[PDB]
């Protein structure tokens, strides 16, 4: 629930991947404030370069940081299932490319939020904007739509990134997200609404490792009722 995330959490990240047979690991090490919806994270391709542009993994690398208005709390389904935590999956389907799917387990492991990946990608183009290197290191801001799921006690999400293309163009990467809860515990499970992300990439220059540094910010929205500060 809430009281766990009320001040500053340490964040661990271990993903496993394999890309069209590349086999990668990343981990990430940072911290989260939910009170005001930030990330800081910094992360490591341990196993020497990564196959594939960092802004593809951005996704996949814990919406449970994220910043409810109060009057949305109740619609907070990721900080209801901690700390025993919930299972996320997605399919990711690069238009006219590949697609990702991963598989995640998000829980508390002590106090550190630990998001445990694995990720499976087929189909990719050689020389395509993906296994090609061809997108920007930046990230455009999106909405996460979520919506209940009752039938397995947890949410779907969807959600469409448009990802910088060096010669101008962009390249779409559709996400289709299900979250099902650890365990038996009981849940919230939400009205429709939406999480606003903003992500700024860098490096550290002092990091000889293939990395990417990562701050973001995130805020639920798309609820009004029992906001009284917008009735007049
Ligand atoms: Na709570
Ligand atoms: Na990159
Ligand atoms: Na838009
Ligand atoms: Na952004």
């Amino acid at each position: 629930g809430e009281e766990l995330f009320t001040g500053v959490v340490p964040i661990l990240v271990e993903l496993d991947g394999d890309v069209n047979g590349h086999k990668f690991s990343v981990r990430g090490e940072g911290e989260g404030d939910a009170t005001n919806g930030k990330l800081t994270l910094k992360f490591i391709c341990t196993t020497g370069k990564l196959p594939v542009p960092w802004p593809t993994l951005v996704t996949t690398l814990v919406q449970c940081f994220s910043r409810y208005p109060d009057h949305m709390k109740r619609h907070d389904f990721f900080k209801s299932a901690m700390p025993e935590g919930y299972v996320q999956e997605r399919t990711i389907s690069f238009k006219d490319d590949g697609t990702y799917k991963t598989r995640a387990e998000v829980k508390f492991e002590g106090d550190t939020l630990v998001n445990r990946i694995e990720l499976k990608g087929i189909d990719f183009k050689e020389d395509g904007n993906i296994l090609g290197h061809k997108l920007e290191y930046n990230f455009n801001s999106h909405n996460v739509y979520i919506t209940a799921d009752k039938q397995k006690n947890g949410i779907k999400a969807n959600f469409k990134i448009r990802h910088n293309v060096e010669d101008g163009s962009v390249q779409l990467a559709d996400h289709y997200q299900q979250n099902t809860p650890i365990g038996d515990g009981p849940v919230l499970l939400p009205d429709n609404h939406y999480l606003s992300t903003q992500s700024v990439l860098s490096k550290d220059p002092n990091e000889k490792r293939d990395h990417m540094v990562l701050l973001e910010f995130v805020t639920a929205a798309g609820i009004t009722h029992g906001m009284d500060e917008l009735y007049k």
